[PDB]
């Protein structure tokens, strides 16, 4: 499932807007994830104490975690599919230490799409959302294959 250059440019043009304020986008995305799928919060200990959206917005550690995850994702997207080196350590840490199933990567992909659709209607019309979906599907397919190589069914 190879993206075209035109699809990559749609992905990168909306990501350029995320990069005006990665911290604020990360807060919105993690909060959307945790509200839509509370098991992703309650099962991981780093944030399991956060009870409300107000607590989530006030959490400096949640903000930092969102910046870390979105910056890693941006580096993957900028490789335009040539992301084998970037996926290796990420797959290992997410398949061995604290196991993050593919289902949860699907949930955060939905949260990314939801927040980009809300914040960026000027760069996230239907074609751009389809391109981002393709990019996130490729990411998940390749990390799922690495999970299996590493001994984790995902």
């Amino acid at each position: 499932m190879v993206l075209s250059e035109g699809e990559w440019q749609l992905v990168l043009h909306v990501w350029a807007k995320v990069e005006a304020d990665v911290a604020g986008h990360g807060q919105d995305i993690l909060i959307r994830l945790f509200k839509s799928h509370p098991e992703t919060l309650e099962k991981f200990d780093r944030f399991k104490h956060l009870k409300t959206e107000a607590e989530m917005k006030a959490s400096e550690d949640l903000k930092k975690g969102g910046v870390t995850a979105l910056t890693a994702l941006g580096a993957i997207l900028k490789k335009k599919g040539h992301h084998e080196a970037e996926l290796k350590p990420l797959a290992q840490s997410h398949a061995t230490k604290h196991k993050i199933p593919i289902k949860y990567l699907e949930f955060i992909s939905e949260a990314i799409i939801h927040v980009l659709h809300s914040r960026h209607p000027g760069n996230f019309g239907a074609d751009a959302q389809g391109a981002m979906n393709k990019a996130l599907e490729l990411f998940r397919k390749d990390i799922a294959a690495k999970y299996k190589e590493l001994g984790y069914q995902g």
